[PDB]
């Protein structure tokens, strides 16, 4: 009944609850960007229907030791969260902004 999340905006299948992923002991992290945006980040080990935009960049990041991508749905180009690669323990993962997923049957 609530396995996997979709694109909010299209219903692109993006993830699954299975794939969720305690980064620094929970998967749900809170964030501000340099605009005072606010984000209810999801850490996923994996998602799916992304397209990762540019190259990866050290500023400003939310996680320590992480570069990012943003990562829009590849479907309809919302902005669905970020790629984070470079670091450690995992080398790689998604934060995904809750709010722009819809949660649902598989
Ligand atoms: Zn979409």
């Amino acid at each position: 009944g609530a396995s996997i999340f979709r694109c909010r905006q299209c219903g692109q299948t993006i993830s699954r609850r299975d794939w969720l992923l305690p980064m620094g002991g929970d998967h749900e992290h809170v964030v501000f960007n340099p605009a005072g945006m606010i984000f209810r980040v999801w850490c996923f080990s994996l998602a799916q229907g992304l397209r990762l935009i540019g190259a990866p960049s050290g500023e400003f990041s939310w996680f320590k030791g992480y570069d990012w991508t943003i990562a829009l749905c590849g479907q309809c180009g919302s902005h669905l969260g970020w790629h984070y690669e470079g670091g450690s323990q995992p080398q790689t993962f998604f934060g995904l902004i809750k709010d722009r997923l819809a949660e649902g049957p598989a």
